């Protein structure tokens, strides 16, 4: 036998091991191993928390999008900072409209503003703004909450980033940010799947496009990818479940506080 | 003479310059006039500079470079970072006191009958000192950098800003003296470090240590007061400052309004792109 649900939700309650694959004999055995198990990741958690309140640090989140930012930087993007709401029309833009599932997720502020799904509307606009400036490409990139009704969160992180103007072939460039992003996270073996997807373990982390012309008649060759990363996070430091990376009042860095 | 620019000049010249064109002074309308005209060029002119710049030299965001420089000075203390969610509930609101008869309650962005978007780090960053005092005999100290949200109507006001809030439980020593240190750190990290400390009042906190630069308050702080620390079972000598991220920035940098040095689809570290 296995550790039954109830057993499994408790043992990630506060323990991040593996606890699905366990197998045992009889229910004296599962449930002899179940009472250590709970024992060790209660302990294991507490001394955790005794460890961050004696030797704090920037958070985990924090840490892994300064990490990844200073690697775009050092590719050549602009760190840019988009406004959390955004308006109907902007995504109706993108498609988003009362008919597609995505505008049923929407968190509305009021008749005409939301809390933003994505980073896209604001990046494309401020990408298409600094290309008004410059003969040469332009490069970008924004982390920030993102919001939806619903490794599911309500708020999630999102790291965008963005390519618009002249470039040669622009697949093998996106490819080559993907890399330089996963690398930068701590992450460098996923896979590519089709539009491109990262996954890990079948788990997507990422989608990305090159040329998603979805208001000009005649546009800038562009590319983009868009990062969760909570879970990157989630992947990377083997939590057992998503709600222990980033924002929270239970959990702090991967352990539980109450 | 006693001529100024009129109120839609000052805004016309602030759109793309940071210069401080509300203290000119003019004999006639023709001077303010032709002065106007030529301050608007040279503010495009600076202004266009300002983006070739950031174009050829990709750098981090300015309030993202702001909050990592508070930050690393606030872990080298000893404070914890914390990151809490952006939506809280009515009853954490009703819990600072914030409830419908208040003014600030009236500011409040909310998403469905219980929850709102929060417009003070508090209510969370309360709950998460309490619950860390479960695990140490010794001071909880913590912070958060990250977006608040108000209604507003708008001089040094965003809709949208980011608050930096700190959190001092069971300090060693007097709880004012060591909140005035904590606001130092914070000051000269900033790049900061000239202020005036002045009491101000406070529906939530009674009276305040407000941190003001020429008249302007960049931070509010208080210790407790008792009925609102037992409010969150909190019954030890309790502090916290609250400062507005964008406000130092745009101090800090001399840019002529609050709109240009965070989040913004038109601008873009204190310069305008569209
Ligand atoms: N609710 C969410 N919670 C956490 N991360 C999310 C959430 N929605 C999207 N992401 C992350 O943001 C990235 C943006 O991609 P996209 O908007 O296409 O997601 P999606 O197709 O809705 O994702 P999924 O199928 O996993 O729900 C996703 O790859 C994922 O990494
Ligand atoms: N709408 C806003 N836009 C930008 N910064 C803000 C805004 N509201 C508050 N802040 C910043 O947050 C800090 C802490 O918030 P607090 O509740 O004390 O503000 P406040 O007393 O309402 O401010 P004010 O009197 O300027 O409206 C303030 O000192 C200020 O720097
Ligand atoms: N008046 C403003 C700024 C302010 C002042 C004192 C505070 N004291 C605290 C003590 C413990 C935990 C959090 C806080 C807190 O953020 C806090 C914030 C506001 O609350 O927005
Ligand atoms: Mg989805
Ligand atoms: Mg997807
Ligand atoms: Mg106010
Ligand atoms: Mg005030
Ligand atoms: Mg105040």
């Amino acid at each position: 036998v296995k550790y039954t649900d109830a057993q499994i939700q408790r043992l990630r309650e506060y323990g991040n091991g593996t606890y699905e694959q366990k197998v045992f004999e009889d229910l004296a055995s599962r449930d002899a191993a179940f009472s250590k198990e709970m024992s060790v990741a209660s302990t294991d958690n507490e001394k955790k928390i005794k460890g961050m309140i004696a030797n704090p640090s920037r958070h985990g989140l924090t840490q892994l999008m300064n990490d990844i930012a200073d690697a775009l930087v050092a590719e050549g993007f602009i760190e840019v900072r988009t406004p959390i709401f955004i308006s109907k029309d902007a995504l109706a833009r993108m498609t988003i409209t009362e008919d597609k599932p995505l505008f049923k997720q929407v968190f509305w502020i009021d008749e005409k503003r939301a809390l933003r799904p994505m980073l896209a509307p604001n990046l494309y606009s401020v990408m298409r703004d600094l290309r008004d400036h410059t003969d040469g490409p332009v490069k970008i990139f924004e982390m920030g909450s993102c919001f939806r009704k619903e490794m599911h969160l309500e708020e999630f992180t999102m790291l965008a980033l963005g390519d618009m103007g002249p470039r040669g072939d622009a697949t093998e460039v996106l490819k080559n940010y993907i890399s330089v992003v996963m690398k930068a996270a701590g992450l460098p073996d996923y896979d590519l799947v089709q539009t491109i997807d990262v996954e890990i373990n079948g788990q997507e982390v990422c989608s990305a496009a090159v040329g998603p012309h979805y208001a000009h008649d005649v546009h800038e060759p562009c590319s983009g990818a868009g990062f969760g990363l909570e879970r990157l996070l989630t992947i990377r430091e083997k939590y057992s479940t998503v709600k222990k990376g980033g924002a929270s009042i239970s959990y702090l860095n991967g352990a539980k506080i109450n």
